[PDB]
């Protein structure tokens, strides 16, 4: 989308997987979608380095709405959960530097059966922008029509855009069209800061593995379309909770690095251990996903439950992913020829070879000639950066 | 099996889903399975506490042997990898306080294609006490039919008794006979101190919830079975690897304990987490494991992507474990009436109630009337113990 807004991948929080539609405030107060939540939320994005790092959206997804539209036939905030409406949210997420995200549906109900906003697209937008909401997450819910499902995400970006309001775009249109034909990224692109392809992430290997699978298997349709104000969207980053081991964790942080994926972390940032804070803070791998460069990275290999992907990043340099895909024993030695990676252009005459992650260590200089040899954790993820040099 | 051994489950270091059959001791020589290997982890086994927690045991599995038998057709260790034989190295690990564990195989081959003890059995079960072996793992590769392998696992099973010796015998009798024909437990446990049921464990979730599944599905026939001197065997820990969030190893830790399995854990004890450690170590969790009733527990219930299972205990306890099943969102509130627990017996007129995983923490007190509440985080386990008030 051409609106100058999402140059890098969007950065931020986002409610979704890890509080879904919890509408329970009496017995479960402190996880039920209300303002309170994304207060605090807020304070601690503040408080505990997140804006610093690049995060920047604070998101409400679905289930902050009233059952009904008011009297204007406006979308209203629950009453009982956000008693002092979106306006007031919005200036409190901004008096602390941040951004607000909200979410509404192309079809005739949100996907947890809040109202839609079929035949609503102008005034919502609207009421967005006078709320002052900053970005929109548009679902693809109770939409049967893959035509109204095409002519809403085309409406609604133009809705948006006549506002005069900067407001990121947000679109799951291309997952809801697969179902019906292959979807038109070219089109997407054209109304869509970023997108979903694929579906909903939750808090498992199994989902990261069939979300990487389904790109690599993918990537000759969408790596391309990818650039400064259009992206890819893999899901939220799920880092800081309870399904995945800290190498499966490494593995999402590197590879939505990779993927030039917007990261949004949906977690609870008052309760996260250190560790997984210091990984979805790291300024390393956060540099090579907000890479001004703007291209998406790709599957290079593929085959003895390795693989290998890497990305182009400015200057010359790239980005390197090595996946161990085995589930068994130990770590897997892994040989790679230089000259294999970045085009053969990374290392030519030289590379300064620095490893991201699991832990940061300097490797050296690499000749174009030379091997790259490496040890990959069962399931984990060996990310590297390749500085090209004269040197 | 009635020969005075496995009284509680068996503790101990296996090293087959860690190390595996890695031959490369050139590239490797630190994880190649070799002599030294099992020098290193006998030492750290002593020196980290792990045989103070009860882990006596420490086993070789696949991939040990030579490849043929020696000039008189003895089963011979590899001459490189293991240059001063298994003798010497049960030497050394009794030196150590410690139990040698060793592995054949009832077919023609190991799984892993060394030589198999078919024909051998008498030879092999006396070779092996004379090496001063203390388990034998018995595998089921390579057998041509069901009565081979019943006629084999019964063969080795009294073999070992003629040869005087004291040796723990692991079965995977039921394993290889499940595919063809349902297992008679009560034969199986006439002849083994424990028996592998289900696939090959490996370092991820999935394995764990398809072994706790199997377990809970079949429950009717291989619960009641169980009982000291005869367990059944879900297979190896795999706490302090590289596939499981720390709630999927509680989950591992706490319904290991609930089933009364062997505690073979299969890791790497030169590069192991502390919080791994004290996992593994946990005092009251083993203590539940290692309870001398030695009966098994069950699943109680499942519903709403939530598991109870529970264990009766001696001296009137219950242990009580909670799965969240849900892998998506937060931690998820659960309630139970503490009349539907332990048979109507654990909270008559009352119980006190101790939290032991994620974290130890006293509950209180508990009335006939009460509820248990409880929030369980996607893919963890809540275990507690129970004590009747009297
Ligand atoms: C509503 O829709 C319209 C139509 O798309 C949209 O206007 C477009 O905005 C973009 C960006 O604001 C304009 O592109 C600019 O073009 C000039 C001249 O070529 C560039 O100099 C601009 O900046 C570039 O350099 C900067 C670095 O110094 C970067 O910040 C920037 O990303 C660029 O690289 C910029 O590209 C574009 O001209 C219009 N399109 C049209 C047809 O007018 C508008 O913004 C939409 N949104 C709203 C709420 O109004
Ligand atoms: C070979 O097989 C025989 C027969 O199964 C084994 O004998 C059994 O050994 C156990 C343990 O030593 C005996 O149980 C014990 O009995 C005594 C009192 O009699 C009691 O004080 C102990 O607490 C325990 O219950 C069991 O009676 C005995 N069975 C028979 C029928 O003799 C023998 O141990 C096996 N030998 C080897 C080396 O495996
Ligand atoms: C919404 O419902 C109306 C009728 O109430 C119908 O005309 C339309 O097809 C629905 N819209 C979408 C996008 O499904
Ligand atoms: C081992 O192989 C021989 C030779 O064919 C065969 O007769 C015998 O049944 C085999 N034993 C087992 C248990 O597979
Ligand atoms: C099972 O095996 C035991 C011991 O061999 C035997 O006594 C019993 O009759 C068998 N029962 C069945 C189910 O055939
Ligand atoms: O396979 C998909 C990708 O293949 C790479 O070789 C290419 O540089 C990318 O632009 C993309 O096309
Ligand atoms: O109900 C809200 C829910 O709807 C869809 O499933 C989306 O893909 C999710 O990310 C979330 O927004
Ligand atoms: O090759 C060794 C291998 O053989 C079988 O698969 C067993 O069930 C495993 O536990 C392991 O012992």
């Amino acid at each position: 989308l051409d609106n100058g807004l999402a140059r890098t991948p969007t950065m931020g929080w986002l409610h979704w997987e890890r509080f879904m539609c919890n509408l329970d405030c009496q017995e479960e107060p402190d996880s039920c979608i209300s303002e309170k939540l994304f207060m605090e939320m807020a304070e601690l994005m503040v408080s505990e380095g997140w804006k610093d790092a690049g995060y920047e959206y604070l998101c409400i997804d679905d289930c902050w709405m009233a059952p009904q539209r008011d009297s204007e036939g406006r979308l209203q905030a629950d009453p009982q959960r956000f008693p002092h409406g979106i306006r007031q949210l919005a200036n409190y997420v901004h008096s602390k530097g941040l951004k607000l995200g909200i979410y509404a549906d192309v079809g005739n109900k949100t996907c947890a059966g809040f109202p839609g906003s079929f035949g609503y697209y102008d005034i919502d937008a609207q009421t967005f922008a006078d709320w002052g909401v900053d970005l929109l997450k548009f679902d693809g819910c109770y939409c049967d029509s893959l035509e109204n499902l095409a002519d809403g995400y085309k409406h609604m970006s133009l809705a948006l855009n006549r506002t005069g309001r900067s407001i990121v775009y947000s679109c799951e249109w291309p997952l809801y069209m697969w179902p019906f034909q292959k979807p038109n990224y070219t089109e997407i692109r054209q109304y869509c800061n970023h997108w979903r392809n694929f579906a909903d992430i939750d808090d498992s290997w199994k989902s990261i593995k069939s979300i990487l699978d389904w790109t690599s298997f993918n990537q000759e349709r969408i790596v391309d379309v990818a650039g400064p104000g259009g992206w890819n969207d893999p899901d939220m980053l799920v880092i800081g909770n309870f399904g995945l081991s800290w190498n499966q964790q490494v593995t999402q942080m590197a590879l939505w690095a990779i993927m030039a994926a917007p990261l949004f972390m949906s977690n609870d940032l008052r309760h996260i251990s250190p560790q997984a804070k210091a990984l979805l803070q790291d300024k390393d791998v956060i540099a090579i996903n907000q890479d001004p460069l703007g291209k998406q990275g790709y599957q290079l290999r593929q085959g003895d439950n390795f693989e290998v992907w890497e990305r182009p990043l400015s200057g010359l340099a790239w980005a390197v992913a090595m996946i161990n895909r085995q589930e068994i024993g130990g770590p897997r030695s892994y040989t790679i020829a230089v000259a294999s990676l970045g085009k053969g252009v990374a290392c030519n005459p030289a590379c300064f070879i620095t490893q991201l992650l699991p832990v940061k260590r300097k490797l050296g200089f690499y000749e174009w000639t030379s091997r790259l040899r490496s040890h990959i954790n069962p399931t984990g993820t060996v990310l590297l950066q390749l500085e090209n040099t004269m040197q």
